[PDB]
C-alpha cells in the first residue's frame, strides 16, 4: 500500500480512538493489533483497508462501518470483517459456514396481523451480486451499464405475477422518482454511509428498478448490491408475499449466476447482507411499546429484531409507523430469518394488546 494510504489509515484509526462516544462495529472491533496486522494488505483489484472502512470513519455515527469492496477482502481483512460479522449476526465464529439456502416449509407461515389494526404493510428483499463483477466501489461506468443492461435483460423473461418493466433511474422524471420513494417502492438518493464507501460513482448511470404493474414485485438494480429483490404488499400476509419472493428469486437464479460463499452464503457489499441476504420486515403501529421507544428498541433487540424509521434505516418514524425487521442475515437459514420476524412480530403485537 502507498504511503498516503496508510497516513490516512493512521489518521482514521486516530479518529476513530478519538472519538469517545462512537459506537460503531468499527470502532469497537479496530484494535491496535487487528489494525496494524491488516493496514498493509491490498487485494488483487487494489481495495485496501481504507475502502473497507472509510465510511465508518467519515460517518461516526455509523452502527457497523465498513463495507467489502470486492469478495476478496472478506479475507484479506477478515481479522476485522470476522469479529465484526460475528457480533452483528448474534454468532457467527471462524469456523462456522453458512448453510445451504433453504426457503423452508412456506404453509407454517401465517398471517401476521388478522384484525389489521396494527400492521400497515409487509415486505421481504434479499440481494445477490453477479458472478464476475466487484462490489460497487471497484465498478466503472462501463461496467455499471454492463450490469443494468444484463440484469434489466432477464427481468424482461419474467411471467405472470411478475412480469414487469425496468424504469432506469437515468431519465426518471423527479417527481416520479420521488414518488416511488415516497411510496416506498425505491431506494434513497444520497446516502451518506454509501457515498464516503464510494458506492455511488457514476450515480445514476446503470441505476434503476424493475417493477410488476402492481408494485408487488420489484428489483433494484445497482444501488448497495448489484441486485435487490423485493417482494411487499399492503397488511400483514407475510406467507404471500414470502412466496411470491421464493419464487422470483429461484426463477432469477436459474437465469443470471450470482456469487455465493462456502462460509459467507450469498456475497453482499455490506457484511450486514451475508448469508441469507433476507431482510424481511413490517411497517408497524405499536403506539403503547413505543411510548418509550427505549421499551420498543429494548422489546425488540431480545427478539433479534432491529428497528428503523418509516423511510428505513437512519430515518425517524412517521405517523407512529416503525419498520420491524429480522437483524440478523449470516448463520441461520432463509427460514430462520423469515421466522424470527414473524414470531417476534407476532409476540410484540400480543404484547402491545396486553400493555396499560
Ligand atoms: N414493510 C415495509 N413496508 C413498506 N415499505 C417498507 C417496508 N420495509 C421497508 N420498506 C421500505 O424499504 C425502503 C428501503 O429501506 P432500507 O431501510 O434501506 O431497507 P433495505 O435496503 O434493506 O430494503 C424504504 O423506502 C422503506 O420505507
Ligand atoms: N444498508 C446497510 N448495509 N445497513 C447497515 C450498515 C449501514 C451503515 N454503513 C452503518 O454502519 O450504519
Ligand atoms: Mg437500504
Amino acid at each position: 500500500v502507498d504511503q498516503a494510504t496508510l497516513d490516512k489509515l493512521e489518521a482514521g484509526f486516530k479518529k476513530l480512538q478519538e472519538a469517545s462516544d462512537c459506537k460503531s462495529l468499527l470502532k469497537k472491533h479496530l484494535t491496535k493489533d487487528v489494525f496494524d496486522s491488516i493496514k498493509n494488505k491490498k487485494t488483487g483489484m487494489g481495495a485496501t483497508l481504507l475502502d473497507v472502512i472509510q465510511s465508518g470513519v467519515e460517518n461516526l455515527d455509523s452502527g457497523v462501518g465498513i463495507y467489502a469492496p470486492d469478495a476478496e477482502s472478506y479475507r484479506t481483512f477478515g481479522p476485522l470483517f470476522d469479529p465484526i460479522i460475528d457480533d452483528y449476526h448474534g454468532g457467527f465464529k471462524l469456523t462456522d459456514k453458512h448453510p445451504p439456502k433453504q426457503w423452508g416449509d412456506i404453509n407454517t407461515l401465517v398471517g401476521l396481523d388478522p384484525a389489521g389494526q396494527f400492521i400497515i404493510s409487509t415486505r421481504v428483499r434479499c440481494g445477490r451480486s453477479l458472478q464476475g463483477y466487484p462490489f460497487n466501489p471497484c465498478l466503472t461506468a462501463e461496467q455499471y451499464k454492463e450490469m443494468e443492461e444484463k440484469v434489466s435483460s432477464t427481468l424482461s423473461s419474467m411471467e405472470d405475477e411478475l412480469k414487469g418493466t425496468y424504469y432506469p433511474l437515468t431519465g426518471m422524471s423527479k417527481a416520479t422518482q420521488q414518488q416511488l420513494i415516497d411510496d416506498h417502492f425505491l431506494f434513497k438518493e444520497g446516502d451518506r454511509f454509501l457515498q464516503t464507501a464510494n458506492a455511488c460513482r457514476y450515480w445514476p448511470t446503470g441505476r434503476g428498478i424493475f417493477h410488476n404493474d402492481a408494485k408487488t414485485f420489484l428489483v433494484w438494480v445497482n444501488e448497495e448490491d448489484h441486485l435487490r429483490i423485493i417482494s411487499m404488499q399492503k397488511g400483514g400476509d407475510l406467507k404471500t408475499v414470502y412466496k411470491r419472493l421464493v419464487t422470483a428469486v429461484d426463477n432469477i437464479e436459474s437465469k443470471l449466476p450470482f456469487s455465493h460463499d462456502d462460509r459467507f452464503g450469498f456475497l453482499t457489499f455490506c457484511p450486514t447482507n451475508l448469508g441469507t441476504t433476507m431482510r424481511a420486515s413490517v411497517h408497524i403501529q405499536l403506539p403503547k411499546l413505543a411510548k418509550d421507544r427505549k421499551v420498543l428498541e429494548d422489546i425488540a433487540s431480545k427478539f433479534n429484531l432491529q428497528v428503523r424509521g418509516t423511510r428505513g434505516e437512519h430515518t425517524e418514524s412517521e405517523g407512529g409507523v416503525y419498520d420491524i425487521s429480522n437483524k440478523r442475515r449470516l448463520g441461520l437459514t432463509e427460514y430462520q430469518a423469515v421466522r424470527e420476524m414473524q414470531d417476534g412480530i407476532l409476540e410484540m403485537i400480543k404484547m402491545e394488546k396486553a400493555a396499560a
